[PDB]
């Protein structure tokens, strides 16, 4: 219940909120409350874990039981949560390192197909036999 | 010392035409002028040139036995100094384009030739044209931010990899 | 009902910031009114939801990019009001026209690596000069 | 007398006696400048033996030994003797200083330094460092809303 997004934040979804995977348990803690009459506490595997734990690790973590609690201090039966597979997590971003390789494959297949580098090559060097005439016959060149 | 002077042309090519003045009738056999041009590579030596002039001119006459005439090289300096025939063309050029006319002196002929060397423009003028074309083939940018990012997206996703504990490469 | 962009950073909607908090949307509409909630489209595979005041402005309607339109139940009637999402093309626009203008003005204007690399080997081969003269040298 | 002249390019041009003109590259030997000389000089029959020898406490360099490391040496001397096997007296050849060897070397880096200048200089005056930073930056957000809203671009 719990996306992986385009940015770098995640959306949550239960009985739909933000979180930086940067950011300690404590501010879920904290969202949670708002929407509700209050302790939150958060077991996965089974363990707990503390409000002052990374998001972005706890749901690594939380992997390996491909999903984690949340129960509150009042109600009785508690929540789960299906947290991101690795795919999960990498999809916008390995979807971002695709389409940046492609678009690189373009623009050094252009240059191959110009013939780039020779032309850079031939380019310089005869720049080079022109300044170097100069110097010979004594004058200046643009 | 001749009133007609040589020229030296450039060519696109590494080679060099040089145009001169023969003053002998081309059916003359020993010893106002004749054009000559000869194509030349600046890496053969001057010595190749006076086998090449030898062929166009008459022999020398000395006694009853003909005699290939001398050719010898001369340049700036202000006064003259004579070159080795085994210098090669182009650096012989290259050593003479302040003074722009150097001298070419022939056995038995006392009035000397005298080549103009050529100007800078003109020495460099096919080149300087292939560089405008190729300058504005280039003008026909992204990529150092684009494969920078991608490095540090490759790194990431690898990072994440490790830390959820699984292999990755595509 | 329409939301809008601007060239600037700010948002325009109208109706009957992006780093502003959802409950600050609801806390300022109360200043044109006699308890404001927003939801939007949800995809698992349809649904909506109720997102968070603390949901910023600009961070909340990213996520609602694909439908291109989102609810908002304000109190006493049920007759909730949509709000236009304006399509990519129409929110890229301002960056895009400042992008082609700027790529163009780029294109107005190298030598510079052979300039300076060349540059490097005539730097060393007089230093090394210097030395073999033992000589100091300065530029 | 002699002279050994630098030229715009790694060569180097030697004038000595009606002077003769030569054209020889720092990384030959000696035996190179031998060879030239002996063909612009008569015999003697066999061919003259010619020595160089510069100042150290005058010593003759070895005709194996490159012509580049054989004038700086002899800067100290700020010229070298050149004996013809029959001919008594000796030839003296004024070598390059170092102001002199580089003179040309140096002439091109004022210019391509100052030529550096002046296209760093343009970069300046044109707000460059802003100009592709907010290029390639609202790209990748252009780049990114795609990526929001399932499109391309």
């Amino acid at each position: 219940r719990l996306l992986t997004t385009p940015t770098r934040l995640l959306k949550l979804i239960l009985p739909a909120l933000l979180v930086h995977p940067q950011q300690p348990l404590s501010y879920l803690e904290r969202l949670i409350q708002a929407e509700i009459p209050p302790e939150i506490i958060f077991r996965a595997e089974w363990v707990r874990w503390s409000g002052s734990t990374e998001i972005g690790d706890f749901i690594r973590d939380a992997a390996r039981g491909r999903e984690f609690s949340v129960t509150i201090e009042g109600h009785a039966e508690e929540l789960r949560v299906a947290v991101p597979s690795f795919k999960d997590r990498t999809y916008y971003m390995r979807m971002r390192l695709r389409r940046m390789s492609q678009e690189i494959d373009q623009m050094a297949t252009v240059k191959r197909e110009a013939k780039w580098d020779q032309l850079v090559h031939d380019a310089n060097g005869l720049r080079r036999e022109i300044k170097f005439a100069a110097t010979e016959y004594g004058v200046e060149w643009d």
